[PDB]
């Protein structure tokens, strides 16, 4: 197979991650406050699914970078002891396990 | 063929243009003295970069007006005469060919 | 030139579906001790960092980081690994590019 | 087009009075453990081979690799370098010249 079905299974494994629920769409500043001012570049699933559908993946490199900062944001906002960050641990070791499957 | 992959499609245009370099990160302010001090809304294309891949922009029109106020902040602060609003002129066009294609 | 033909390879390796484990520096919490292990570690962004930092003077010496790259591969994770597997894979993209380029 | 702008820049910029520390990759022999502090070295002579081989699409990535070259000097040498007083009259030199070409 190709590229973008391996990164289509690999997202659809993702949503499917029981803690995949707070990375699925933008963050709601209402929840967060300030997000948008701490966080420089902010990612989530679905912004991932226009990219991936729109064409803008060539590579998996630029698809794992978007990945990359979505858990950092996590991190970098919520703190090291969040609940948030547990959660983002798990779907990261989700991730990791779809693209050595897919 | 998505207001996204639009936007996406059109801010690359845009950033290759020729004349785009003054526009890519927001002003340093070493080379622009006390430009957020006259500057009360600044815009640039990183941070349009920035709101596109975070999910920010729900329609066009919310992109036109950060575009508009990033070349309204050139005209504003550097004057109707001053090499940088040839460029931000050329870069509108671009912007606008651009978005008549995608 | 040389310069060119090490960029447009390194571009190729990229590009292949298994380079992902290859493009940043060995994350020591998914690889315990890599850096006790591995005594020169190598990765694809490392390679490309010298390369445009014109570090490589020879083909040669670009060859042997990317050589290293897949022997430290087979050296930590065994030769059974599914990471030898991509190693592999990588490898020969690696021989095919430089051929044609 | 573009690469005749980014041409004529790189020529202004070797001309200036304070260029020939930025020439060639910094010889670690002046520069302590260089390659172990700076993880992504840039200088005018590697930028020169990017743009002679094509590896310029856009003057963004130019633009990219003299941020690296200027970032590069106030990481190793610190803000009160006589080096990072050298690296910004490069850089307002690097500026009139995009502006003029
Ligand atoms: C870790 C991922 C990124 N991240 C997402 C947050 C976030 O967005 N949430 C928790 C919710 C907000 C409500 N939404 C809606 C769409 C929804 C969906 C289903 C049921 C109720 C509400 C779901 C995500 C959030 C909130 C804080 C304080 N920090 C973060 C944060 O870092
Ligand atoms: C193959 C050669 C180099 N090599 C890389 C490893 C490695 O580091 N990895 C596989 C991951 C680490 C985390 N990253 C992040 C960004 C990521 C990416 C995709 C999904 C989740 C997380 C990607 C590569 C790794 C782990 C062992 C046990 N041996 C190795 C190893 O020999
Ligand atoms: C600022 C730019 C990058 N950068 C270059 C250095 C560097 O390499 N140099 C200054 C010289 C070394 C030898 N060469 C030769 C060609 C030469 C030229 C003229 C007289 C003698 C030798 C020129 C660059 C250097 C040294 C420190 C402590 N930090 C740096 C450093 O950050
Ligand atoms: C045009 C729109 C916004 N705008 C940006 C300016 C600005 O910040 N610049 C032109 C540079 C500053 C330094 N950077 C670096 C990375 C650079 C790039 C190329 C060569 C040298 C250095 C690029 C943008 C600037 C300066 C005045 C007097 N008015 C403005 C100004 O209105």
């Amino acid at each position: 197979d190709d590229d973008f079905t391996a990164m289509y299974k690999v997202l659809d494994v993702v949503k499917a991650h029981k803690d995949s629920w707070p990375f699925l769409e933008p963050v709601d500043e209402s929840y967060a406050p300030n997000y948008y001012q701490i966080i420089k570049a902010p990612m989530d699933i679905s912004s991932m699914e226009k990219k991936l559908n729109g064409g803008l993946y060539c590579t998996k490199e630029e698809f794992v970078n978007d990945m990359k900062t979505m858990f950092r944001n996590c991190r970098k906002y919520n703190g090291e002891s969040s609940e948030y960050t547990k959660m983002s641990d798990n779907l990261e070791r989700c991730f990791h396990r779809a693209m050595m499957k897919h």
